[PDB]
């Protein structure tokens, strides 16, 4: 559709690079955009992404097949280069095609596994994610989560810890123990950071979590007990206004049996999490100023410099 | 899809039945567009308390909490709201008084013929007069509720409707060998709207009245018995519609299982015609489609349509 | 609806008579218009086309019965002559019904089997199909397709002839033979024209070395296509009607004759249902829903020389003033 530029000229996952594989045509949504990615069948070939349109008569572009190393257009046959050119009309087969006659090609990096995708200019950088070539590190990747909330609720969702000892009950909290000791909160150059706070529950019972947002809709956290030591990169789609697809991949130091049960920890608390995001109305984000106002006491101090921040960047798309 | 029709936001609507609403139990219903959430702690005899189903904290319903002792409290953060609707504890802070915002928005509700009613505005007016409710010899019986794709509006226009019995009625309350309507007089006054006695040939004498737009109370009269009912009709938004019977009847209490049958087989013949009716909205007096035409036994209908025009309403109607 | 005269003064299908056995009722609709089909219980009874709506308090007639040459309302019961005059209100038998109490009635006409519908004053007429009164052609009707696109982008499907070899490979079409030979087009007093067009494919409904096949077709109606098919052993020719339900949805139909054994009729129907079922994937999928016009959010539309037919009906459709559907 018409997002804001912070989000049109950022880094966004629209996929698992394990999803794409040789000789493959898969889709994404973005911002309200159709994307086509696919590869050619040569070994380590790189992924395109481009906006799923043929310019001839309007036909998906995912709905053809890869021949060599273009996309071929089902309906007449059009087919594209690596870089989104028209080389062949087929009804026309010794016809130079126009100059117009290219998809609308994006940004399209591998990084982390993920497939990161800038609909826009690239001036900024993906976030960062230091544990990934640690080699005491070992990794895992949820399945994605298609969520009916926009994907500013989403991550405000995210951004709130005083939930923790209720919907997170016995997972990431303690019913007897609600009170939110003091944390501080900065937004500053470096996006949003949430300082550390410490939070009672087993999964052992002591983890001091931090988090940083460099990116309005990624989350580098990181929780870590004398035990152990767990980080994860969440990432939010934001498919259009009002849905968004959430992924998280995990990296954590102790052993690499434990990670069945990481992703059934994880498993678990988003789905508790995901109950609630269906059920919040309105669905888009209300920033600082029919239904009431919104309510803040001390502890929303994140998610209140999360709305600023919002503010700040002049995101208008998926709030209100 | 809300609206400031004083007649409407100012007067009593029913939302749901009393057995319905058991102590330390949640439920919800829409009313004029509002989404509500009904719950009573769990003391006997604790009153019903009607609000907005919504946390003004971070917008989740209410309903998808938990009644704890006298408070309703929300699953996100746990914010505890007490009867009056104040928010009495917020966990993460446990020693802090809430902001006084921290507040449900609550509304009007009273019991009574065994039906919650709701006034979402200032209520001006009474609940409508139901006299056979302190009769002891009157039987009580409630049919199911019936949501109905029609405006409300379009719902009680129907059920002033008399000459379509022989019709879709056929067998029920009329006859199609009888299809004449004779002359019958309706007044609209103060009282309201006043429909005097008619009957249909066969092979029961009835009169009815509306105080409240929404609200009809009938009787139906035989040598053998009398039989009054109270149907209300929920305005959900201005297309949609519940309907609701409180029937009395002087008969044998055994009756009860044919009456409802009874109900049942002529409501759902009267659904099938106003699912269907085009447009959805109901259609006022001298306003692509043709204005309505008008007979002589359409003069309760035509009444009704003007006095919903004095009454200044707008929702629903066309 | 439409204002759009070229569309409510013309004729469109909305049924086939074979659906329309006396004394039934039966619905359609048509340019945002809801209809109701009705024809007593008399042998050889016209078909009545009304608007599905009893004026009285607005029920849909087509809910009643038909008694004798009336159709009854079931709400009260209110009965309509053949010309949609209310004759009888029940509840005031001897009463003089009021003028007002009419059904809102359409021109109808059978012709070619099918039923067809004018919402205004008919300006054109239907348009013409030779073979329907030629003794040597047998003839079939396919089933209605139902397709959710624009009916201007189903028409553009059926005027475009470069998609054989990809969607019909195999069918109408071959993947080794994709060149699109040149061909003439004109837009002109007669509608659309596409003159003779030849390509490479053997058929289903001939034999193995008969792979030479040329197609012809005309539009005097921006909805129907007349369409000729032929090789030197057969010759096929179809009207395609196609009913415009609203902007965005369509129904499709297809009369087929031919000039052969009468054994053929199975496999037609299969070549016939194949290929526009492989036409449908696409509908489905184009965007904009609406026929984009031509003019010189999404790339605008690229034109190359196989393109001039379709090319030709944007620009005829603007000439007619139609909005509905379009852009
Ligand atoms: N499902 C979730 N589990 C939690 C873990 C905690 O962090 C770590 N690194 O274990 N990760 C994470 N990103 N957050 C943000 C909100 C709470 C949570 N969401
Ligand atoms: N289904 C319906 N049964 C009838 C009964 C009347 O019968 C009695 N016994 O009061 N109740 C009622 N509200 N009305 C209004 C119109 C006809 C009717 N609708
Ligand atoms: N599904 C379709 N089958 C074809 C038949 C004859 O076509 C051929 N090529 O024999 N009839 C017809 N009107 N048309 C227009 C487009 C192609 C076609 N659509
Ligand atoms: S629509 Fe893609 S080649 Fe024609
Ligand atoms: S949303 Fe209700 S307590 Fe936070
Ligand atoms: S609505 Fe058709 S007869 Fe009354
Ligand atoms: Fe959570
Ligand atoms: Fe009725
Ligand atoms: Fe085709």
């Amino acid at each position: 559709t018409t997002a804001d530029l912070i989000l049109i000229n950022n880094w966004h996952v629209v996929a698992n690079v394990e999803d794409c594989k040789p000789g493959s045509i898969t889709t994404a949504r973005l911002l309200g955009v159709k994307l086509v990615l696919w590869r050619s069948q040569e070994q380590n070939s790189p992924i395109q992404v481009w906006q799923d349109y043929c310019p001839h008569r309007g036909v998906p572009l995912s709905m053809g097949e890869v021949a060599n190393n273009t996309l071929v257009c089902p309906y007449h046959g059009w087919r594209y280069n690596q870089a989104g050119k028209c080389v062949q009309i087929p009804a026309h087969p010794d016809m130079v095609p126009p100059a117009s006659a290219q998809a609308k090609t994006y940004h399209c990096q591998e990084r982390y596994g993920l497939v990161w995708v800038c609909l826009g200019n690239p001036v900024n950088d993906i976030p960062s994610f230091p544990e990934w070539d640690d080699p005491n590190y070992h990794k895992t990747y949820t399945k994605s989560y298609l969520i009916q909330a926009s994907p500013f609720r989403v991550m405000d969702n995210s951004i709130d810890v005083s939930h923790f000892p209720f919907i997170h009950d016995g997972w990431l909290g303690d019913r007897n123990y609600t009170k939110v000791e003091d944390f501080e909160v900065k937004v500053d150059k470096d996006g949003l950071t949430m300082g550390k706070y410490q939070f009672q529950t087993s999964r052992d019972d002591s983890w001091v979590n931090w988090f940083r947002l460099s990116h309005p809709l990624c989350q580098y956290c990181v929780s870590e007990s004398p035990e152990m030591r767990i980080v994860d990169l969440m990432t939010i789609a934001p498919i259009d206004e009002d849905n968004s697809v959430l992924r998280m991949l995990i990296m954590w130091n102790g052993s690499e049996m434990l990670e069945s049960k990481m992703l059934t920890e994880y498993d678990e608390t988003i789905e508790q999490d995901i109950r609630i995001l269906h059920s919040q109305q309105p669905a888009r984000l209300p920033l600082l100023a029919g239904l009431p106002q919104e309510i803040h006491v001390p502890s929303d101090r994140g998610t209140v410099a999360y709305r600023r921040w919002l503010k700040e960047l002049g995101v208008t798309y998926g709030v209100c």
